[PDB]
């Protein structure tokens, strides 16, 4: 038997109006091998903190790590100094307290760390939480909603591991160039866990967690999965696919059908991207066994979800530039290291100072220095090229949920043309309508980079004031 589905703790404020989050050093075990794991309220990965649009609530942060980190909410509309980039601090043994004033619709967000350039290594130990905000909109609606039951997190992650069962990460040439990644995929934690869901809808929350491997979900049987929900809310209606490509950092809302007693599986299916379809990724891989229970459910699915508006007209909209680079000598030299591991076969396309490499606007990233100040309570129109690079940088830009105009190269799928917080750059170019409703100053600022984490801790970042 495949173990049960680890279940976050949906964690709200206590009588002071306060939410306690300990980041910590502990042991998980894998493939029966111990491993020295980071964990926000645990040895790994975080509970999910429970927000309700207009209202405030205060978080204390405390580092019990030995080493500085950030807390960066991923997704929320907040001002630059709660926003935890890598200038928000938190010496070792310290306590930051940080108020939410949450003003956005329903959405599942999500935390991590942003210490400069040991992002991709704090989130490969362990460091990653939920968020999820709710609003009078949502709960009017009759979806599934029994936390842990028929309304459930799924927070993929692959990791690798030495032979002695500890994480094996490293920043270096190779990892550099096509990103950290591994040949165990975890499911909230657990490798191939199993749930256990009531006939009628399942409701998933999907979080690609992982460094640098895109995924793309998919039933065993071929059932479909309805998209409710992107990175910053509800769609206006549901959108049946067969297949659901997630990029690095993004969450997406499905239901699945639950039927009878036969078990299916949640997949992940083989993408392109270099390094990713490599073995055990070259085929359908499970992520986790859905078993049929006949318990209480009365989740639907809605005709009707939101109201989406219009987009902005573009007359007259600043426009601001990003061109996306990689050194040439990067490129060269990780995708050299690749062939060596792996050999010529392995995937497709294989066989025909690294540390300020990667940049934006020719510039790698520096934290004195952000590169513009944006407008305040308007939209702007941000134009992001990977032009003369052919890797996947799916790119986000704090402090804001946006509309995709273009994704590389045509308008974005339809469960993708909502609210995003993260778009699609890969040899093409993009563009997205995008407003900032808060503050930000040098100090605090905002960043906006590739979320290929190994990309971002070796320059392919920027910082932008508000
Ligand atoms: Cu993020
Ligand atoms: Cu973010
Ligand atoms: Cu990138
Ligand atoms: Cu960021």
């Amino acid at each position: 038997e495949r173990p049960t589905l680890p279940i976050p703790d949906l964690l709200t404020t206590d009588a002071r109006n306060r939410i306690q989050l300990t980041i910590g050093a502990g042991q998980s075990t894998f493939g029966g091998k111990t491993a020295t794991t980071w964990g926000y309220n645990g040895n790994l990965l975080g509970p999910a903190v429970k927000l309700q649009r207009g209202k405030a609530v205060t978080v204390d942060i405390y580092n019990q790590l030995t080493e500085e980190t950030t807390l960066h909410w991923h997704g929320l509309e907040v001002p630059g100094e709660v926003d935890g980039g890598p200038q928000g601090i938190i010496p070792p043994g310290g306590k930051r307290s940080v108020t939410l004033n949450v003003d956005q619709p329903a959405a599942t967000c999500w935390f991590h760390p942003h210490q400069h350039g040991k992002t991709g290594r704090q989130v490969a130990m362990g460091l990653a939480g939920l968020v999820v905000i709710e609003d009078d909109e949502i709960l009017k609606l009759m979806l599934p909603k029994q936390w842990g039951i028929d309304d459930v997190p799924v927070i993929v992650q692959d990791k690798k591991f030495s032979a002695d069962g500890q994480i094996d990460y490293q920043l270096d040439v190779m990892t550099a160039a096509v990103g950290w990644f591994g040949d165990t995929l975890l499911t909230n934690g657990a490798i191939y866990p199993q749930h256990a869901a009531p006939r009628g809808w399942l409701r998933l929350r999907l979080l690609n967690g992982c460094n640098a491997r895109s995924l793309n979900f998919a039933t065993s049987d071929n059932r479909p999965l309805y998209v409710i929900a992107s990175d910053g809310g509800l769609l206006p209606e549901p959108v049946k696919v067969s297949e659901l490509p997630v990029l690095m950092g993004e969450r997406f809302e499905v239901l699945v059908e639950v039927n009878d007693n036969k078990p299916f599986d949640l997949v992940t299916l083989p993408v392109s991207q270099m390094g990713m379809a490599i073995a055990p990724f070259d085929k359908p891989h499970p992520v986790m066994r859905i078993q049929p229970i006949a318990i209480s459910a009365s989740g639907a699915l809605p005709d009707t979800l939101s109201s989406l508006p219009a987009l902005p007209s573009l007359e007259g909209l600043t426009v601001r530039k990003l061109q996306l680079s990689m050194d040439p000598m990067l490129d060269m030299m990780g995708m050299q290291m690749l062939m060596e591991k792996y050999g010529d076969q392995a995937m497709a396309g294989m066989d025909h100072d690294f540390h300020h490499a990667n940049k934006i606007n020719g510039q790698a990233f520096d934290m004195n220095k952000p590169m513009f100040a944006a407008a305040k309570g308007q939209y702007e129109r941000w134009v992001i090229s990977g032009v003369g690079d052919m890797m996947l940088h799916p790119f986000h830009i704090h402090g804001t949920q946006f509309r995709i105009l273009s994704e590389n190269g045509k308008p974005p799928a339809a469960h993708r043309a909502g609210w995003k917080d993260t778009v699609k750059v890969e040899g093409n170019v993009s563009e997205v309508l995008v407003k900032f409703n808060h503050d930000a100053p040098k100090e605090h600022a905002y960043m906006a980079h590739c979320h290929l984490l190994e990309h971002e801790d070796t320059g392919m970042m920027l910082g932008f004031t508000v």
